């Protein structure tokens, strides 16, 4: 299928990128310099991974190298919790920017809903383990993210884990100049999100499927949780199909219309997750995956469920 997906500023971005939560500081610059050469040209980011600086110099090597150009990579950050306030959004931007070797973000998300106080820490606690939230509101918080867009710092501006409800409400803001272009959210054949799914596509807002494989290397893994990778109904489907289970779990989305992040450091993975444009899943086959939905959510924190702006009391 078509590499790229026409996002509502205008621009292409390709459905498939490279994920980079998890991926450790002295591995990630070879991961990201790796996926580039087999083909990536979508690298998934945040201030909030601790490793920018380091995606950055592998993006600014084959910048350098002229493996690529810069118009034909599409680099995505997003703006951290404890950065929600007026005075703090453009200097969040730009230290990604810094640090990722950029002059411009082809994306720019706000990560999460709910805002936290502001400081070091990227999770503000009471001595009860609350977060402690910040006082400012989503509409304003995209208020800023629009100037980016006429500042020149970033192309698209976008959401992430925003409820229907709260997507609903960027749209519905006053005085609303532009339109979130992404709404990048959890999404696999156990979570499989088609009320959500449909309400954003139905907007012009293109969706990105996260955690695609289940985030086995999720840091809260508990040995009881289904596994994606190891459920024998996916892996028949990618038997019958000659491809392998994590090759039908990327492939899965693309064909929903949905743009796809999945993470490796491993540079064979890299390779393999990347080789899914040449076969297609059967609309059976997509029925069947949607099938195993069980609502079972990879991310989302106990310290923030009593938080206003906490995205996942509402069904979607
Ligand atoms: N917006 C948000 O709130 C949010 C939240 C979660 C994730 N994300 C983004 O989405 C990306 C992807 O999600 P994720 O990191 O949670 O998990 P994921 O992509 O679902 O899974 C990553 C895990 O799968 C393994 N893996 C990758 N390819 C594989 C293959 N072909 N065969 C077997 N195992 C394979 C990786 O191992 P190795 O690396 O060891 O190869 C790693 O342990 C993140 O990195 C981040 O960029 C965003
Ligand atoms: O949020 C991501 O992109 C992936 O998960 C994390 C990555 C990190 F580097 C650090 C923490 C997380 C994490 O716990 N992320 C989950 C999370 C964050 C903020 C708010 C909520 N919430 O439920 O409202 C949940």
């Amino acid at each position: 299928m078509a590499s790229r997906i026409l996002l509502n500023n205008g621009a292409k971005m390709p459905i498939l990128g490279l994920g980079t939560w998890k991926s450790p500081p002295g591995q990630v610059t070879e991961a990201v310099k790796v996926a580039i050469d087999v083909g990536y040209r979508h690298i998934d980011c945040a201030h909030v991974y601790q490793n920018e600086n380091e995606v950055g110099v592998a993006i600014q090597e084959k910048l350098r190298e002229q493996v690529v150009k810069r118009e034909e990579l599409f680099i995505v950050s997003k703006l951290w919790c404890t950065y929600h306030e007026k005075g703090l959004v453009k200097g969040a931007c730009q230290k990604t920017l810094s640090d990722l070797k950029l002059d411009y973000l082809d994306l720019y998300l706000i990560h999460w809903p709910t805002g936290f106080k502001p400081g070091k820490e990227f999770f503000p606690l009471d001595e009860s383990g609350n977060v402690v939230p910040s006082d400012t509101n989503i509409l304003d918080t995209w208020a800023a993210m629009e100037e980016l867009v006429d500042e020149g710092l970033v192309k698209a501006i976008g959401i992430s884990n925003f409820n229907h409800l709260q997507v609903e409400m960027i749209l519905n803001k006053p005085g609303l100049k532009y339109k979130p272009a992404v709404n990048q959210i959890e999404c696999h054949p156990y979570l499989t999100q088609e009320k959500l799914i449909q309400y954003c596509q139905s907007k012009g807002i293109v969706v990105t499927a996260y955690s695609p494989l289940g985030s086995p290397d999720r840091p809260w893994a508990k040995p009881e949780d289904p596994s994606l990778l190891e459920d024998p109904r996916i892996k028949a489907i990618a038997a019958k199909h000659n491809k392998t289970t994590a090759q039908v779990l990327i492939r899965f989305p693309m064909q929903r219309n949905l743009v796809v992040i999945p993470k490796s450091v491993t540079p064979e993975r890299i390779a393999e997750n990347f080789k899914v444009f040449d076969f297609e899943l059967s609309s059976q086959d997509m029925t069947t995956l949607l099938s195993y939905n069980r609502n079972w959510r990879v991310c989302g924190l106990l310290s923030c469920t009593s938080h206003k702006d906490y995205p996942f009391h509402e069904e979607f």
